[PDB]
């Protein structure tokens, strides 16, 4: 199961966001691996100031594993650093931070 | 070597683009596999009307393998169908159709 997601970034915080992601906290990464998230990349587009996340989810209840992460206190502290850098899409659903995208094509 | 890329889509052509990609021409996929492109997905975001492509490139000279594809006669015919659906970013470099993104994070 593949997922693509999208969020805005504030241009004045792009360097800070890159610095943070050069050394993502081990507790954050372990909590992501425990929720069955693998092969996870984030891409940046300037000048449109968009972040594209891609990951492969090997779990069996996505909505639960995501709420697991959402309450990990170390991940919530990490989000106090990343969040201010980001600009959630005005068009997202209630409850979304990153906005989900629809897969329209895959080839192995 | 992971790569992320982005292009616009015209909302009036979204259904046609999805239909085309439900059965991508076998010659197009063969030329992509022979250029060492693997694990290739395309995601769509409405309402921002953005397409996000992700692939993993196991080749040795990216700029050459991309040029090989760009001259394949069957791929150029295929692009006469996809292209009219797309809206290349006004901000892209000369020579780009899809605009490349910068990887800022990966975890396995
Ligand atoms: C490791 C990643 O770091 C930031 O980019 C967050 O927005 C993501 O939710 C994730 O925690
Ligand atoms: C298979 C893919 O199909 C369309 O989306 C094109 O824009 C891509 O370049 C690629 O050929």
């Amino acid at each position: 199961q593949r997922m693509g997601m999208v969020i805005g970034i504030k241009p004045e915080h792009i360097d800070e966001y890159k610095r943070l992601h050069a050394a993502v906290w081990p507790a954050v990464l372990a909590r992501l691996a425990e929720a069955h998230v693998r092969n996870y990349s984030i891409f940046l587009r300037e000048p449109e100031n968009l972040l594209f996340g891609y990951w492969e989810y090997h779990g069996t209840d996505y909505a639960a594993d995501m709420e697991a992460i959402a309450q990990d206190p170390e991940t919530r502290r990490w989000w106090t650093f990343c969040g201010p850098c980001q600009e959630p899409l005005a068009s997202r659903q209630p409850g979304e931070h990153w906005a989900h995208m629809e897969e329209v094509f895959h080839v192995d």
